[PDB]
Parts: C-alpha cells; sequence; structure tokens
C-alpha cells in the first residue's frame, strides 16, 4: 500500500505556532504530530509514505524526516484535491490529512485490506462543521454535505481515505470551486454514485488540530493516555510529587519544587528551585522553569525558558521563548465568559472560559509584561518591559503600546 499525508496548508489557523514550523511538526508531548502519523502507518505495514507539502516547506520536511518521500504541491492551485494533483499512484493509496491526530491505527490496518474505495467516519458532538456523512440504505456512502449549518448526522468525514486510481477520473470531471479550493470530497461524491465507497466508523480518539487551543486538547489527551509515571532524571530532596509525572532523562528538579500531576517534563529540563507545576503542564524538551514560576495546563515547546516570577496558565508557548521576570498571562476575562481568539481574521470563540495566550517561537518578553486572555504573539516579537499586550502582536514586531 502507498500512503500520502496531505501536509500542504496553511498554516494560518494555527498561527503563531506556524510562523516557524509547519503544522505537521506541532509537538504532542515530545514528538511532532507527523511522527505519530508515520508510526501508525508503519504499524499497519505501510512503508511507502509520501508527504505532499508546499514549496516553502519542502526543505524543512526533508531535513527532519529520515526515510520519507517529500513531494511539493502544485503551486498554480490550492486545496485537498490540488494536493493529490501531485499524487503519483496507480491501484490504491491511503490518504490522510496532515493535521489529524488519531489514537489508534486499528482502522487504517483494516481499511487497507479492502478492494473497494473506503472512508473513515467519526462521531463528533458538533457535526456542523465538518462535512457530515450521508449514509445510504446499506451504509456505504451516499454523499458528504460540506459544512451545512444543519447537522443531518453525527458521522463526519474523519479525513482518512483508502482510494483506488478511479479517483483521478472524477478529479478532472469535478469543477472547482466555491472557495477556490480544488477539493477531494467533491470528487468522492460523484464516485460514490457509480462506485460503492464503504464507510468504517472510527472508534477511539480523533481531533483535527485546526485551532491553537487544540494543541492543548491533544497534548492533554496524550498525557492521559499514551504515557505512564516515570522518573529518568535527577530529583533533589524536598520536591513534592503527586499523581502522574513523566520525568525524562537529563531533567533536573530542584528542592522546593511542587508537582501536582499529570505533568510531562521533557528531557534536559531544569525545574526549580521553588517551582510549582500544576495538572497538564507539558514541557516538551529542554525547558527552564525557575523560582516562583507556576504553570498550569499549558504546552511549552523546545528550549523555552520561564525563569522568574511568572504564572503561565492555559497557554501554548512555542520554541525558544524567554520570559522576562514578572511576565504574567491572564487566562480569564473580567466578565468570565468564553475567550475569543482571532483566527484567520475572524473573532471566534474558543469554547473555553479559561484560555491564556498563544506565543510564537523566539519571542522575548521584557520584565513585568502583562498579556491578556486569548492574545496571539507572533514569532520573533519583542515586548517592551512593563507593556500590557491587549491585542495580537505581529510576526517580528516590537510592541510597547
Amino acid at each position: 500500500m502507498k500512503a500520502f499525508i496531505l501536509a500542504a496548508g496553511s498554516g494560518e489557523r494555527l498561527e503563531p505556532i506556524t510562523h516557524t514550523r509547519p503544522k505537521a511538526f506541532v509537538p504532542i508531548l515530545s514528538k511532532p504530530l507527523i511522527e505519530y502519523q508515520i508510526e501508525y502507518l508503519r504499524k499497519c505495514g505501510i512503508r511507502d509514505i509520501t508527504v505532499i507539502v508546499s514549496s516553502k516547506n519542502k526543505e524543512y520536511f526533508e531535513k527532519k524526516l529520515k526515510e520519507i518521500s517529500i513531494v511539493t504541491q502544485k503551486d498554480d492551485i490550492k486545496g485537498t484535491g490540488a494536493a493529490i494533483l501531485s499524487a503519483k499512484f496507480n491501484d490504491e493509496a491511503l490518504i490522510i490529512y496532515g493535521d489529524l491526530f488519531f489514537s489508534n491505527e486499528k482502522e487504517i490496518c483494516n481499511i487497507i485490506t479492502l478492494k473497494e474505495n473506503a472512508i473513515i467516519g467519526v462521531k463528533v458532538s458538533n457535526p456542523k462543521d465538518y462535512g457530515v456523512l450521508v449514509l445510504d440504505n446499506q451504509n456505504n456512502l451516499s454523499k458528504i454535505i460540506e459544512k451545512p449549518e444543519i447537522p443531518p448526522s453525527n458521522l463526519i468525514n474523519a479525513g482518512i481515505y483508502k482510494l483506488n486510481s478511479d479517483i483521478f477520473t472524477y478529479l478532472d470531471k469535478i469543477s472547482i470551486s466555491e472557495r477556490g479550493e480544488l477539493e477531494l470530497t467533491d470528487a468522492i461524491n460523484l464516485m460514490a454514485k457509480d462506485h460503492r465507497v464503504k464507510v468504517i466508523e472510527y472508534e477511539g480518539y480523533w481531533m483535527d488540530i485546526g485551532k491553537p487551543w487544540n494543541i492543548i486538547d491533544v497534548n492533554k489527551w496524550a498525557l492521559d493516555n499514551l504515557v505512564f509515571s516515570q522518573n529518568l532524571g535527577n530529583v533533589e530532596d524536598n520536591v513534592k510529587i503527586k499523581g502522574k509525572v513523566i520525568i525524562e532523562e537529563d531533567a533536573e528538579i530542584k528542592s522546593g519544587t511542587y508537582i501536582e500531576g499529570p505533568v510531562y517534563i521533557g528531557k534536559g529540563s531544569e525545574i526549580g528551585p521553588n517551582s510549582y507545576l500544576r495538572p497538564y503542564t507539558i514541557l516538551v524538551e529542554k525547558n527552564k522553569i525557575g523560582a516562583s514560576v507556576e504553570v498550569k495546563e499549558s504546552v511549552i515547546m523546545e528550549g523555552s525558558k520561564i525563569p522568574h516570577l511568572s504564572y503561565v496558565g492555559d497557554s501554548v508557548i512555542a520554541e525558544d521563548v524567554n520570559f522576562g521576570a514578572g511576565t504574567l498571562i491572564a487566562n480569564l476575562r473580567f466578565d468570565e465568559k468564553e475567550v475569543k481568539v482571532n483566527v484567520k481574521g475572524k473573532r471566534i470563540s474558543s469554547g473555553r472560559r479559561k484560555l491564556g495566550a498563544f506565543i510564537g517561537g523566539h519571542v522575548r518578553t521584557g520584565i513585568n509584561v502583562t498579556i491578556l486572555p486569548g492574545v496571539k504573539i507572533g514569532a520573533y516579537a519583542r515586548i517592551y518591559p512593563g507593556a500590557v499586550v491587549n491585542r495580537d502582536v505581529g510576526y517580528g514586531e516590537f510592541f510597547k503600546v
């Protein structure tokens, strides 16, 4: 079987994390998303894996992914289906979207054994949304309604396909489109009329990582489900530990530190003294968390440093960020309703009453910096000492007021 991972976005909805890395490389605990996909694939016996990427991102993938084929997408076009206008297959291919996280490959191993075109569907409690799956009288695919604001079903398109070379036929016959995007689903919808397209229902955990808070979502899931309490590091005397705690090799934990698990402490981390790690603290790798620093429910990526007099709650902080002494993120509005976030130029609700900030790679905040809830700070941004960040900060911007 051949597998194609469609990793060619944009990007945009996951800013500022995507200012410095393609979404396929968003970490879930210690490893990038795409590394889980590839590893699920290989557990199913699929080895011939190709990533369709953008030309911008071609170099990055090649550099990071050892034995995987990288193929840049058609530039004269954009979409899910314009991606596989770069598909190099006959017979059959497994197609997956580059931003999905799924807990188990059991469905993939199952789909590849089928001669017919098949598709995975998952039940979400918000099917709007999401292309909803219309199942005919026999439970193969009738059609997929693209984001209809009425939910005809709880079954949505899980974005895991096993398609035969017949797909190319309907890809040409499909005129595209009303967003500009040459879409896959369109082509699958004509084919579903002639061809029988099975529908397997996905059973475990699925998440498309389509908004920055979903990085918290999957990392929380993973902390709960994929790892178990262990200590491969150095813990000094007078550190209190409760609950599940992953301490990785080379990690050093200094006295006075207090950990209420579940907490993931990435390798090479230096915690303490007198730090407080609270449930769902995920330090991906080589992080510094100093004296009088408290973290709760956040993902702090590689080599990022929060060394003094800081609270980080419900946030996502990207790689090589440094907090000046006294930066504080707020995670609650004065009026305690859902925190809104600008995502591709729209103010949308996160669904979260508590939500702090989204910080790009290589950010440096001055001392005593104040960040409001749901604010995004662009990679490479510089925040003047004492400033109150009460709006989104651009990529590479200095911010004072």
